């Protein structure tokens, strides 16, 4: 394998997805087994280089703040799934580094995991 | 032009740097005249690729509590230097999503 802490499994397209919670990230990635893909694309600038990659179709997100419609980055180069700022702000996530490794916690102040 | 939040500024070396708080970066990032580097590298996968890039030496970081001795990755494909998981587990660090924003607290929501 899973990603490092802070994670996250949520389901998405009726499928649960392991995600590495991602504060640098813009927007969210898929890295594998991404689905039907949209043929729009987008310039993903990365800390080593950038390249073009394409944008899935729409899917359902599970979020523990309620469902939402999102589409993600299909990054097959990236190492890890990533959850990115656009859902992070969705699910107001709160990320706590104190005590051993890192935990992701809801608004209701209620933690997630995975 | 800073990076986007969440973000903070702490002093390296002396002077104050802006990060981009990375929780997805393994170490912490400078991108510009990063002072002495070490003869010593890492292979830095990104998200698009990966490739080696010198670590500096150590650094005198300025954190919430005490001051530490840390070094950086200098990556110049990087738009901007990242604070990540190695000193946000240091600075015990909490970040929350709020409206559009996002702060970085401490420990105790003490603010930074």
């Amino acid at each position: 394998e899973p990603p490092p802490e802070p994670r996250i499994t949520l389901k998405v397209g009726g499928q649960p997805v392991t995600f590495l919670v991602d504060t640098g990230a813009q927007h969210s990635v898929l890295t594998q087994n991404p689905g039907p893909l949209s043929d729009k694309s987008a310039w993903v600038q990365g800390a080593t280089g950038g390249k073009r990659y394409r944008w899935t179709t729409d899917r359902k997100v599970h979020l523990a703040t309620g469902k939402v419609t999102h589409s993600f980055l299909h990054v097959p180069d990236c190492p890890y799934p990533l959850l990115g700022r656009d859902l992070l702000t969705k699910l107001k996530a709160q990320i706590h580094f104190e005590g051993s490794g890192a935990q992701v916690v809801g608004p209701m102040g209620q933690p997630l995991q995975v």
